């Protein structure tokens, strides 16, 4: 089967929304990586009102 | 089988929303993975209203 | 069967909503993993409203 | 069978919600592991009206 | 079977909405990678009343 | 001198006000007044958030 | 002096207000009158978010 | 001196504002009337967001 | 002196407003009057976001 | 002096506003008047984002 009826509106009634980002020195490192991943959204600096999705079936032969 | 029906509206009645983000030097690491992950929505930074999904049914062979 | 059918409108009746995320130098480090892993919602930095979801079934061969 | 229905609205009457979050030098290590985990939502910064969910059923050969 | 049938409509009731991004030395590094990876939104920068989505179903040799 | 610095918000937290008005034969009669009156605010029907006032120096001879 | 400086924000925290007015036959009748009166706000069917105000001074001779 | 500042904003917080006005045979009758009034708002059928106000000195002879 | 100032933004934080007027048979009489009188605003009807005023200084003989 | 600065803007934050009026046979009767009146802003039907004002000094010899 599977599936994901996400539904309905969504927001803010009214109001205000205010949204700050001020880092200063983040830092992100890898090394060797042989798997797999998903994910619809990701959210690095700022937003909203993003929608993402994923949908994945990867083969992988190593 | 398998489903994940999120539903409804959803949001703020009203009134205010204030978000701040002010980290300072925050580091990741990671060295060395093989294995599979999945998420639908991640939140590095900063947001809202944000809506993710994720399916995933990858194959590895190693 | 399985199966999540998460419903129903959410949110703040009114008033207000603030969030300040301030912190100075986290670390996270990781080294050798090969197992699966899964989650609709990760929040690293800071958010709401946010809505995530997951579903996998993925084979590993190793 | 299996399942989840989470149901019903949620959220604040009314009146106010002050989240802070300060931390100084936190710390996560991990070595070596090789099994398999899930969670729905997981809150490392901060949040609120998150939503998550997660459903795995993987297989590992190892 | 599969599927994600987003929908609703979405957005700010009224009132304001005020993103602001202002980090200063990010960094992200990578080494070493060889697997398969999708998401159908990701947010870099700044943004919102941003739709994305993926769907990939690779197959790799190595 | 004299005065009323009437101040201060005011209001409902949050929550519910229900208001119902169902009169079935009031009646009012008057016959033959003269004199002098004031009021600010006066309800009749039915209401809220209802802001009066008055201020009166009338001279009447007869 | 005199003075009435009625001040400060005012209004429902969130939530909701449902206002009914459903009177059958009400009468008011009215027979000889010769005086003086002042209100800044009257109701007389039904509402909310009423702001009035009076200032009066007259002379009447008679 | 003689003043009436009302101010500061007012409303609604958020959420609903329900307003029904249905009265059957409402009956006003007058007669014979010789003197002086003032309102500054007055409500016979049914509002809201509504701001009046009054300023009357009127010399009467008779 | 003689001032209302009435000053200050004012309206819905959000959501929403519904207003019906469904009155069968009103009836108003009137006979025989010889004064003076003002109001700003006055709702007969319905209405919202309704701003009037009144400034008035007659002199009458009879 | 004498002065009505009313100020400021107005109006609905956002969402919806709604008015409706049905109705059926109200009746105005008046017979016999030798006054003065005056407002700024009279509703008989409908009406919103309104505005109306008056000033007036008449002279009456009878």
């Amino acid at each position: 089967g599977w599936g994901q009826p996400h539904g309905g509106g969504w927001g803010q009634g009214g109001g205000t929304h205010s949204q700050w980002n001020k880092p200063s020195k983040p830092k992100t490192n890898m090394k060797h990586m042989a798997g797999a991943a998903a994910a619809g959204a990701v959210v690095g600096g700022l937003g909203g009102y993003v929608l993402g999705s994923a949908m994945s079936r990867p083969i992988i032969h190593f």
